[PDB]
């Protein structure tokens, strides 16, 4: 699909965190919300429309809400919430 490459830089980063969570080098209870800062790096910096981006916003907001888990696990239970809303079919084909 379209939606590869979005996919996999979330998923590669929802990995990556995961790993350095293990490795102790990041804590998983400062990803327990998001700015409208970030939200926009991760929006429209990269592709989604202005448009669109508090469609997407959201998304992110919801799913980092609705994961109450406090462990390495939530890094990829984020971005389960993330492809089960779609959230890469708003964003460009190449990133």
């Amino acid at each position: 699909e379209f939606s590869e490459d979005c996919e996999n830089i979330f998923h590669d980063n929802a990995y990556l965190l995961k790993l350095d969570c293990e490795a102790g080098r990041v804590d998983p209870v400062e990803y327990d919300d998001i700015s409208d800062e970030e939200i926009y790096e991760i929006t429209v910096d990269v592709g989604v429309s202005s448009e669109d981006q508090e469609k997407v916003a959201k998304i992110i907001r919801e799913c980092i809400a609705q994961v109450s888990t406090q462990d390495c696990t939530k890094f990829s239970e984020i971005y389960d919430c993330y492809m089960k809303k779609k959230i890469c079919n708003y964003y460009p084909e190449n990133m």
